């Protein structure tokens, strides 16, 4: 029997709704089994390197902040009207990465050609060990279910072009890429690798250092100077980076003439940052604009999906 996904993205949106939080997700792990091996699928079938047209609303991080994620949806269009790249990092921190990650793959199955998920840093087994989503797995569902996230999460694109001039990617630019056929060349599945392209991609950080590339000093990867991000621009002849992996006070934030932007969308980072979260919406005509949401303590985030449930 096939997958009957409007009744699993039912379920899910239903969860979110009711602002209540259960050990039990609403999904089987049978379910859960077969949305993983059907994103799996789709993920594999779609190339390493997206190149998606516009009009595309782009979002940052969210963490697992499952409650943000349907006001981001609520205030900025339900899929498949509203069209969607996400710059990974769907788990860890958050207290509902399971609902999360699922209503995505789920919305990524139905809608394939009309939404998107890159790659995060977050999405590997080294970092969902430290920061929750393992320990969610496992106290939530089990082991073998993490593992087949995994196995999904080693098949997410890793960067994405919007209207030929906007190149998008989790973390930023890389001291060994030469061209964009070594992203469509990232054989997959594949681990996040302690070195190379891939590594860069997820971890690297924009900074208005000296050299063009120094060790960054957040323990993995680069960080690339203004010159380095002028020299990429004009290598492939691409107008702007969209790039997320840090959180920022307004959600979004541009850099060295706004020829790069970060955009992050889980408000009030784990509960300390009180930040905005922010989603940049891309015009036919390539204008970019942002959206944007406050953040609200546990008791109005609730109030919100009580309203919304209506």
């Amino acid at each position: 029997h096939m997958i009957d996904i409007d009744s699993l993205i039912d379920k899910l949106l239903n969860a979110g709704f009711s602002g209540k939080r259960t050990k039990n997700v609403c999904l089987k792990n049978t379910e859960i089994e077969l949305i993983c091996a059907s994103a799996r699928e789709i993920f594999l079938s779609q190339p390493s390197l997206l190149e998606l047209a516009p009009p595309v609303k782009v979002v940052g991080d969210v963490h697992g902040q499952y409650h943000d994620l349907i006001r981001i949806f609520s205030k900025c269009g339900f899929p498949p009207k509203t069209n969607y790249l996400f710059l990974g990092d769907y788990v860890n921190r958050g207290k509902q990465s399971l609902e999360t990650i699922l209503l995505l793959l789920c919305y990524k199955i139905k809608y394939p050609e009309n939404f998107f998920l890159l790659r995060g840093n977050h999405e590997c087994a080294n970092v969902t060990r430290v920061y929750g989503f393992y320990d969610e797995c496992k106290r939530r569902c089990n082991i073998k279910t993490w593992k087949l996230f995994i196995d999904t999460f080693n098949t997410l694109p890793i960067a994405a072009i919007v209207a030929g001039k906007i190149f998008c990617v989790h973390g930023g630019l890389s001291p060994v890429l030469n061209s964009m056929d070594e992203i469509r060349n990232i054989a997959r599945p594949t681990d996040v690798p302690d070195f190379g392209l891939l590594n860069d991609l997820l971890w690297s950080d924009p900074a208005d250092t000296i050299n063009e590339w120094e060790d960054n000093e957040r323990g993995v990867s680069y960080v690339f100077s203004k010159v380095a991000i002028n020299k990429f621009l004009s290598k492939f002849n691409f107008d702007l980076v969209c790039r997320a992996h840090m959180v920022v006070e307004d959600g979004y934030e541009f850099f060295n003439d706004r020829t790069l932007v970060t955009v992050f969308s889980a408000p009030n980072y784990c509960g300390e940052f009180d930040n905005w979260g922010a989603v940049m919406g891309v015009s036919e005509d390539l204008l970019c604009s942002f959206e944007l949401l406050d953040p609200l303590d546990s008791a109005a985030l609730k109030q919100v999906m009580k309203k919304e449930k209506q």
